[PDB]
Formats: C-alpha cells, sequence, structure tokens
C-alpha cells in the first residue's frame, strides 16, 4: 500500500510566492526531497523535461492540480511533495485538451515503482475530487495542511 | 502538438469480449492478454508479467456499483500501446488496489499495454472519468461486443 508506505514530512508542504514560474515551483518541491535523498539530485530537471513532454495538469474544479513525477530510476525512496500556489499558474492538460489548467495545488510525486502509480493516483483522485478538501487547502497554514494530508493519507 | 496518449492508444475490435463464468483471475488475464499477443502489440510472455504484478501490486478499483480492475505489467514488456476489454459474466474478486482488506468484486477488466510510463497518468485520468460514469458502466454490462467496442471507441476520442 504505497499512500500507507510514502514519507510526507512536515517540509513537504510549502506556499509559494506569486512570482512562480512551472520550473520555479517544480525546483521548490522537489527540494526538499533532494535534501533528504529521497530523490537523485538532478530530479527537478528531469521532472521539468517530461512535464513539456507529457504534461500533468488535471483540470479540476474549482481548484486546478498538477501532479508532476519522472521516471522510478529517479526515486530512491517513495515521498510527495505538496506546494500551494497564491495565483494560479498553467500546466497543461494531462488528456490533451487545448485549453491550460489554472493550478493552485501542486501534489510531486517522487515513486521508486511505477506499480505504485495506481495506488497513488487512485487516491488522488479521491482527494482533488473533494471540493472542501481542496477548498481548505487554500486557506490552511503549512501546519494544518500537513496535519490534514498526513491523516488523509491514511 | 499535444502528446494524448489515448488518442494513440490501439483499440481494435478483437479487443473486447465477454468472459464465461468459470475464469479464475489468471484466465482473464491470458484471454485479454491473447489477442494483443497474437497481434504481436506485447512480448509473447506478457500474461505471465501481468499476473506477477497482479500478486504484489493489485489493480481492483472499488467502483461501485460495477467494480474493475486494470491489470498492467511494465513499459518494457509492451511493444505498442493498447487496451484490451473483458466483461465479465460474474464477479471476480480483484485485490484492493488501495490496499483495503476487502476484495473488488470486479465485472469489467481494462488491461492496459503501455510502452513508456510517462504516458499513464493520461490513460488513468481517462479510465477514472470513465469506470466512474456510472450510466456508462452499466450500460458495458448490457451490450453486446459490437456495441461495446464502439461504446469505448467513441468515449476514447
Amino acid at each position: 500500500n504505497a499512500m500507507q508506505g510514502i514519507h510526507f514530512r512536515r517540509h513537504y508542504v510549502r506556499h509559494l510566492p506569486k512570482e512562480v514560474s512551472q520550473n520555479d515551483i517544480i525546483k521548490a518541491l522537489a527540494s526538499p526531497l533532494i535534501n533528504d535523498g529521497m530523490v537523485v539530485s538532478d530530479f527537478a530537471d528531469h521532472v521539468i523535461t517530461r512535464e513539456q513532454n507529457f504534461p500533468t495538469g488535471l483540470p479540476v474544479e474549482p481548484v486546478g492540480v498538477a501532479i508532476p513525477h519522472t521516471d522510478s530510476k529517479y526515486v530512491r525512496q517513495n515521498a510527495i511533495s505538496v506546494g500551494i500556489l497564491a495565483e494560479p499558474v498553467n500546466f497543461e492538460d494531462a488528456g490533451g485538451e487545448p485549453d491550460p489548467v489554472p493550478v493552485r495545488v501542486v501534489f510531486m510525486l517522487a515513486l521508486g515503482n511505477w506499480f505504485d502509480i495506481t495506488n497513488v493516483l487512485w487516491w488522488i483522485m479521491d482527494v482533488i475530487q473533494d471540493e472542501d478538501f481542496m477548498q481548505q487547502l487554500l486557506v490552511m497554514n503549512d501546519d494544518e495542511i500537513y496535519q490534514s494530508i498526513y491523516t488523509r493519507i491514511s
């Protein structure tokens, strides 16, 4: 059960300011995982290179989400890093639709085994479809978000 | 210039079938792998690998009222992207991908063959949309094979 084994720590949650670009976001959210040795040193650029060709924007209402990740060979330990954006930043639609997704919540995934992605996505679906959960993520502070996701993971 | 795996995926008419009541989880995986193996879309031992994955990383999804499974294995075992669909006569238990103790009573199986794991997000996003569409899913349990191919084919595009 990937969710039960995923590492999710207090310093894996952060709010990013309104200036951030998509690459800024990905880099900022990789930072904790890199420092914790969960992923390779250059993880952010592999996630960035993947995003531009295979985007990970999920058009969910009212709060758009993205789930950027890369190949399992770049992951040492399973983990999730969460960013809350001050203003929406467009990620391309994962479904191939032409209109961008105005993303406010980023779930960066670091999975050491691709057979785990099904458990993890299934779980992300449950969450991002929870309108009150997702809305509260836009008002909570880093502490509250950690406790809320941490509880949700179980 | 939008990469979109559902657009490219090969879903042919003989990649839809009903199965008889007597089938086991493994019979199902073999029955669904066959046409893909026959078409050279996957390696000859593709079914073995899907079975091996299922044992430790189950692919049952507890959607209601119609349970589903999405059996698949590593990209390295796939030559051409495809989906192979099975409609079961009676439910067959698959273990819950989410890890709950209760098995999923599956009636529809969507075998996935993806040559690049970066495409699984697009495909699973599509699948989650379909299997949570309660009326679409009820129709698959009454439609014939031609109708099902038609229905899923339209839905893919």
